[PDB]
């Protein structure tokens, strides 16, 4: 069984936003790949977005795009485990060093996507994957199925402020209020992801239910949310919430917050994340 006469098809391994994902092998390489399938529609648009993103650091490479049988098909390099997977392996606790190391790269990925005229609109641990081999310390961003253009390609004219979607847990407050998303919202979602990494859980977890999530988010002060953690996180979230709809975020400032924190703590920029330090042994 071959997709596009080159990629042998395998077991189902996941889902994206709206298609199924299967393991595969480029037998002509020989490389392991991920293959997204879609019943004959959104895959082709996402694939155009992926192609626009090619070349950037931490953007997965598209090996092949096309259609076969009853399916639209996209073939991508298969990467490593998501940040959520790794979070679970590390007992749902990341050290501060690991969080800051992740923050640096994640802010960079979001900035690149913005530099290419798009907003991701679904920033969450499952859409960040680690690389393989010599790129094992590289954070990749995936899934452009909900992505949307925020400014005109030629003029750079920002879209107009408007009314009216991804995962509720990490959604920006503007999103809960039915506001059209922009750059600030990707960055805010990132803030929630980082605090999630610090805490093990967010205070609006385990409470229609989107209304309860929205009101819990709105009723939770940032200084309560970030109690017991370096002030940099509260500063980050406040900055993101303070951005105007069409403002260009100061990505460098946000990265420098976390970097200066990183150095004042004495951590070294090697790439030892917590998951490079797990102990193994016999069945316990």
């Amino acid at each position: 069984l071959r997709v596009g006469n080159r990629y042998r098809l395998g077991r189902k391994i996941g889902s994206g936003s709206f298609g199924d994902i299967y393991l595969g092998t480029d037998i002509a390489a020989g490389e392991e790949v991920a293959i997204k399938l879609e019943c004959v529609p959104q895959l082709h648009i996402e694939s155009k977005i992926y192609k626009m993103m090619q070349g950037g650091v931490g953007i997965p490479t598209i090996r092949w795009c096309g259609a076969e049988g009853d399916y639209n098909v996209m073939v991508m390099e298969l990467l490593g485990p998501s940040l959520e997977d790794l979070f679970n392996f590390c007992s749902r606790k990341f050290s501060l060093k690991t969080v800051l190391l992740l923050a640096d790269q994640m802010i960079s990925r979001i900035e690149y996507i913005h530099s290419k005229n798009f907003i991701h609109r679904d920033v969450k641990p499952d859409n960040f994957l680690m690389g393989l081999g010599k790129k094992g310390n590289l954070v990749y961003i995936i899934d452009f199925g909900l992505a949307k253009k925020y400014r005109d390609a030629r003029t750079h004219q920002h879209i107009p402020y408007r009314e009216n979607t991804g995962t509720a847990r990490y959604a920006s407050i503007n999103t809960h209020l039915g506001i059209e998303q922009s750059r600030r919202d990707d960055l805010e979602s990132l803030g929630y992801v980082l605090m999630y990494f610090n805490l093990g859980s967010l205070p609006w977890q385990g409470l229609q239910k989107y209304e309860r999530i929205s009101e819990k988010k709105m009723s939770t002060p940032i200084e309560v949310l970030c109690k017991g953690y370096p002030s940099e996180f509260a500063t980050y979230l406040n900055f993101c919430r303070s951005l105007r709809f069409d403002d260009k975020p100061d990505y460098s400032y946000l990265r420098q917050l976390f970097r200066n924190l990183f150095h004042r703590q004495g951590f070294s920029y090697d790439y030892v994340f917590d998951w490079n330090m797990l102990k193994f042994g016999a069945s316990r």
